[PDB]
């Protein structure tokens, strides 16, 4: 993945602006339906506490994909 540099940190340290940039990157990188940043106005800590369901309610169309992408990020190697 061509993850942005500042996002190479462990997601537990991502800021709220960092998560804003994360949604921008994914939508562009994976051609996802638009995502409002206001939808996911949170830090990395709070974002990691979300369920794929929660992502979907917040983003009905590209929500679950973001969840799984986040899991890939977290899962460096199987
Ligand atoms: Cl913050």
């Amino acid at each position: 993945i061509r993850l942005p540099a500042h996002l190479r940190l462990q997601p537990i340290y991502w800021s709220r602006d960092d998560v804003a940039q994360w949604l921008k990157w994914a939508e562009n990188e994976f051609s996802l339906s638009p995502i409002d940043s206001n939808t996911f106005e949170m830090n990395g800590k709070a974002l990691l506490l979300l369920t794929k369901e929660d992502f979907r309610y917040r983003s009905p169309h590209s929500g679950d994909e973001l969840y799984e992408l986040l899991q890939h990020i977290l899962k460096q190697g199987p």
